[PDB]
Formats: structure tokens, sequence, C-alpha cells
């Protein structure tokens, strides 16, 4: 349901309006052709025109399909690619991957199959595209079209850019509504942080820390920031919408309480990928509890409440003693200097709670005081039941190691060490990260699951940076606004908006 005049809101500017953009955007190949969705599509579209580049795009697509292929169907897919791209007499031949690597790839086909068989060829193809093809695309009309899309991206976001529907939750500094972008009709989750209370509580820095952390990470399994704007009475964070409920509700109201080990495996695998994406930024979450894991319309999960996340400088440690009683790692309860370890402790808490239907250190049917709960966390070894396989027991007690130094995932390897644990032995993380594995529970669509200081002005400005680049471009693509507006001249000619004559 896009606005009636949406083709006028997202109307392309004349290319003459984008010269300031042309000369400031860093001409980085990975950024302009891969990281940014619309740039990636436009570069691929450019390669579609030249006959020599089309084959390389098709090959990369087939390698992307190969890496997520089922294990027992690997050799079948690999040989196909070989007969189509790596054969010298093929109509679609990869010429820049010389024979000195075609032969190596054929040796691996003569041997076992690995999901990274075509990694060498794919990187060689990329090493070729970053050269002449990329610099030709920079002087092509498709990069001028990309500049037009960036011009729209940088436009100012106001309250009139969205329309709010209903209030879906309350919090500490404000509330959470459900807004929609009028021009594209995409739903979001508005997070109103009301100004008066931020300045009274002197928690300005925390709002910027959460906003910056949210706009940085671009994970499939953490709520993403799409817009950060300001109104006459609040600061708004437009985040991913999650209508599927929260994991606490499904553990206790929908559960046994608890899930089957396989169901918990799926949710744990997605939470681990979320924590991994966060730790790629040396950002620790510290707020892992079942109610913070939200489900979407499809059944997948994301980590939601980033109000307690902070970015650890590389090589640094921090102090805190923050979180929720029962989900605080011993190093946090002791108020020590820690790194990312609280999140792996939380992952242990989550896996245990999903399988067993209660926290590892307090019973569902137990009336205990915070003092005793903490004492158990610091001194008591959790017990396990027949609901846990041996692998499930293993990963849980390894993640629940009191000594953050010996805790799983807290080595130089990081989340890698966790993905390798035998508890995920039957989990294909490549397919999971690609959204290829079916979630174990799909929420029903219709379901309902539940002043003049001027220093404030400077704070206003650094917060409200506007639309976030990758989420914005993805929004454009999903709502099909890109497919509709991204039209050129008939038969490869220039459209009027891209011709510097007759502006
Ligand atoms: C299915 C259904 N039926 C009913 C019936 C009645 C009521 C609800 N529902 C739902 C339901 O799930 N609603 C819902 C939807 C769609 N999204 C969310 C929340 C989020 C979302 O999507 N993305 C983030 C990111 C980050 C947060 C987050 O940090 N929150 C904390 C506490 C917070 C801190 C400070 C604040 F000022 C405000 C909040 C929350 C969210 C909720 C709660």
């Amino acid at each position: 349901g896009k606005s009636k005049k949406w083709k006028e809101i997202l109307k392309f500017p004349h290319i003459s309006q984008c010269e300031d953009l042309r000369r400031t955007i860093d001409r980085d190949y990975c950024s302009l052709c891969d990281k940014q969705p619309i740039g990636r599509l436009l570069f691929r579209q450019f390669c579609e025109t030249r006959p020599g580049l089309e084959c390389y795009i098709q090959f990369l697509d087939s390698v992307a399909e190969y890496e997520v292929t089922p294990d027992e169907k690997l050799g079948e897919k690999g040989k196909e690619i070989m007969t189509k791209y790596l054969t010298p007499k093929s109509p679609v031949f990869i010429a820049q991957v010389g024979q000195d690597l075609v032969s190596q790839t054929e040796e691996k086909l003569l041997q076992k199959p690995c999901k990274e068989l075509f990694s060498a060829c794919a990187q060689s193809v990329h090493e070729y595209l970053r050269g002449e093809p990329f610099h030709e695309y920079l002087d092509s009309m498709f990069f001028d079209r990309f500049l037009q899309w960036k011009w729209l991206e940088r436009q100012p976001v106001t309250k009139n850019t969205f329309r709010q529907y209903r209030v879906l939750g309350k919090g500490g500094f404000g509330e959470v509504c459900a807004c929609q972008v009028r021009a594209t009709g995409k739903m979001y989750a508005c997070k109103r942080l009301e100004k008066k209370r931020i300045k009274k509580r002197k928690g300005e820095s925390m709002a910027l820390n959460e906003k910056q952390i949210l706009e940085k990470v671009n994970s499939q399994f953490v709520v993403n920031l799409a817009y950060a704007y300001e109104t006459k009475d609040a600061l708004c964070l437009v985040l991913t919408i999650m209508n599927g409920g929260d994991l606490k509700f499904h553990i206790y109201n929908m559960g046994n309480p608890g899930f089957e080990e396989e169901r918990a495996l799926f949710y744990a695998a997605e939470i681990l990928c979320g924590l991994e994406d966060l730790h790629r930024e040396n950002t620790v979450y510290r707020n892992l509890k079942p109610e913070n894991i939200l489900l979407d319309d499809y059944g997948h999960i994301r980590i939601s409440d980033l109000g307690l996340a902070v970015k650890i400088p590389e090589g640094d440690l921090i102090r805190g003693r923050v979180g929720t009683v029962g989900y605080m790692a011993p190093e946090v309860l002791n108020n020590q200097r820690y790194g990312l370890s609280p999140d792996y402790w939380g992952l242990g808490c989550l896996i245990y709670e999903m399988i067993e239907g209660q926290s590892p250190f307090r019973g569902r049917k137990e009336k205990v005081k915070r003092e005793e709960v903490d004492r158990r966390v610091l001194e008591t070894e959790e017990v396990y039941s027949h609901k846990f396989s041996e692998e499930a027991k293993s990963i849980c007690k390894m993640l629940l190691t009191k000594d953050a130094k010996q805790r799983l995932g807290c080595q130089e390897e990081g989340a890698a060490e966790v993905k390798r644990h035998p508890f995920f032995r039957n989990m294909n993380f490549k397919r999971l990260e690609a959204g290829m594995l079916d979630p174990p529970f799909v929420p029903d669509p219709r379901a309902v699951y539940c002043n003049l200081d001027h220093t404030d002005d400077d704070f206003y400005s650094k917060f409200s940076t506007g639309s976030v680049s990758i989420p914005w471009q993805n929004e454009m693509i999903e709502t099909e606004c890109f497919k509709e507006l991204n039209v050129f001249g008939p038969n490869g000619t220039l459209p009027p908006d891209l011709n510097r004559n007759h502006p």
C-alpha cells in the first residue's frame, strides 16, 4: 500500500544534481558492487549488457547456489558448473580463471567434494571484476543511476515520511509503535525515546550508543536500524518489525514448557549467528534472555533489546554489572573486567532454558531470592536431564563455564569454536545463514502473540543521521520500488533523467 503519489516522492533527480555525490562517494568496488544492494544490482545489470561479463555473473550465481547445496548433492552440482563454465569450449567460459586453476578445480572434482571448491575461482573472478569491468561501470549510465538512488537515499527523513499505526509495547525511556513508510508501504517498528526524560535522566550517551550500534550491525538475526530521525517531542528509531512473538512466550505458553532439542537447536544456531555478527564489531550484547529474542512473520528470530550493548575497543575490557537477575555471567556479577564472554554465557542460559523449560539456576516452580540465584550462578553446577543429548549437555556446560577464560567461544577463535561444537553437528550454517532452512514454527499471519540548553541541539544532530544505507536500499528492493522506477531508455538508450542535454 504505497502512497498515491509515490512515483513523485522517489522521482529520480536529474543526473546534474548528483555531481557533489559523484566526487565524494569512495569508489570502492566491494562497497559499490556488493555491500550496497542497489549498487550490486546495478553493476550486475551493467555486466548483463556486455557479452564478456555476463558469464562471470552467472558463474558467481552458480557458485553461490553450490555453497548451500545439500552435502549428498555436492558432486552433482560441482560437475555441472565445470561442464558449463570451466570447460574451455563452453559458450559461457570463464577466461580469466586460467587453466592453471581450472585444472586444480578439476582435481577436487576427481577427489572429495567441499562446499568451498569454487572459492579460488570465485575470488579470481572478483579480482578481475575490480579492474576494467568496475572502472567501465563507473563511467556507465548504471553508475549514474546509482548516484540517483543515493541522492534519494540521502534525502531528509521527517515525521511525515512515516505514518504510525498502534503502540506495540512500552519500555524504560519510551515506547514502541508500528510505523509504515508512506512512499513504499513497508512496515517497521518505531522506538520513541521521549526527549524530556532522556535529558532528565542524563542518559543521552546511552541513546547514541544504542543508535550507533544498531545502525552499524547488518545481521539477519539482529534488529536492524533503517531510520533515525527527530520530532518535536521524541527521538525515533525505525527498526525491523517482529510480529511473531518472543521466545519466552513460546517457551512457556506454547512450550511444554520447553522445546524439542532440534527446535532449540535451530533457535540457538540463529542466536549464535546474531552474536557472531555483533562480535564482528567487538560489541557485547549482555542482555540475552528469552524475552529479548523475537520471532518474525516467517518464524526466524532476531536479537532485539540492544539498550545494554556497548562497543568494546579492540584489546580493551570493560566493567558493568548490568543486565537481568538470572542472566548475568559470574564475571559480570563480580563486576570484573570482561570482554565478549557474557554473551556466550547467555547463549548457554538460552539453550538450557529452551530444552529444559526453566532457568539453569532457578526452578520454574521455585520461590528464591536474588541473593540465592546469584550464589547458584557463582557456585552451583547446573544439572541436566534426559531432555538433553550428550552433545546438548556438553555445549550447555561448556558455555556455562564459570571461568570466562575456559568458556566456549571465549578463545581467539570466537563464535567459530561454537559452530564446530558437536551440538550443531547436524546444522548446515551456510544454508541457515542463507535462510534456506525452514523454521520449526511459523506464526499465523492473523495471530496476536503477547530545553534551550542548545547542548541538546548538538545531541539532536548526532543522533538523527537519517536513513541507513543498506536497510534503505533493501527496503527499496523489497517493496519493488526499485524494479518499477529503475527503467532506462528503450533499446539501451539513455532515459531523459540520465542525459545531461535538455535537463
Ligand atoms: C504479535 C503481537 N501481538 C501483540 C499484542 C499486544 C502487544 C504486542 N503484540 C505483539 C508484538 O510482538 N509487538 C511487537 C512488535 C511487532 N515489535 C516489537 C518490538 C520490537 C521490534 O519489533 N523490534 C525491536 C527492537 C528493539 C526493541 C527494544 O529494545 N525494546 C525495549 C523493551 C524498549 C526499550 C526502550 C523503549 F523506549 C521501548 C522498548 C523492541 C523491538 C513488539 C513488542
